[PDB]
């Protein structure tokens, strides 16, 4: 299975992640959304920058600031290379 | 983010996985499966040693010929390595 690398950006946390590449976003975000909220539900709030992980809505990964990736594309089709930073946005 | 990566059977086929050591499985097992039926899905039936993704109960990964592993533990927990052999398990 093909994989790249991204580091989601969390307020002022990065998390460094393995995802794969050619694969649908849709078919994995749901529990890699789930998995962020364990392994930062011990950071403080203010370091997150309020992001709240029990928003409602449809979540997608977009570059920071952009408007979000296709729920449909793989990463690859995204164009997303190795050490991206990406955004979870819903 | 602590990770493993984990060599998964199905049938004869064995995938290599970089998954989550820390978090509870229960947190990733469903869209890991989901992924994997993606990965998978032109391997010959017979490769597969009747594999299949349609699940018969709740998911959980097992060493091959032993009781699944519990949800809510981590691989961490189970004593899981770098190429340990897991199995998916319905």
């Amino acid at each position: 299975m093909a994989t790249t690398r991204v580091t989601i950006l969390t307020g002022r946390r990065m998390t460094d992640l393995v995802l794969p590449a050619a694969v649908p976003m849709e078919t994995y975000i749901d529990d890699t959304v789930a998995v962020l909220s364990e392994v930062l539900e011990d950071t403080p709030a203010d370091v997150l920058g309020g992001f709240d992980f029990t928003a409602q809505g449809v979540w997608a990964f977009a570059r920071p600031g952009s408007p979000p990736l296709k729920l449909d594309q793989s990463l690859d089709d995204a164009g997303v290379v190795d050490g991206s930073l990406l955004t979870l946005v819903s």
